[PDB]
């Protein structure tokens, strides 16, 4: 990952009750995209929760549980071991390499969420 994208990458959870649950969105090339729910699981969620300082994964809802996003779908088939420090450190399909719709946008509920 080039130094420049590494500097600008960012993760957020949107449309939930607080910052520690919601639809997963990732900042790629200066635009916020969503993550497809294919093979999305608590291991992926766990990386997200820990990265955000949100504790550990409670659950990893697919099927746009927190609503459909509108950006590009930037991540798909995410295969986190659960140990990685950043979601972009997980194996995945490649940026923008998806076969999804926004009705599949992945979500997370973390243990620090209230
Ligand atoms: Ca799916
Ligand atoms: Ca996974
Ligand atoms: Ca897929």
């Amino acid at each position: 990952m080039t130094a420049g994208s590494e500097s600008s990458l960012a993760l957020r959870l949107v449309n939930g009750g607080d910052r520690c649950q919601g639809r997963v969105e990732v900042l790629y090339r200066g635009s916020w995209g969503t993550v497809c729910d294919d093979y999305w699981d608590t291991n992926d969620a766990n990386v997200v929760c820990r990265q955000l300082g949100c504790g550990w994964a409670t659950s990893a809802p697919g099927n746009a549980r927190f609503g459909q996003g509108s950006g590009p779908i930037v991540l798909d088939d995410v295969r986190c071991s659960g140990h990685e420090s950043y979601l972009w450190s997980c194996p995945h399909n490649g940026w923008l390499s998806h076969n999804c719709g926004h009705h599949e946008d992945a979500g997370v509920i973390c243990s620090a969420s209230q």
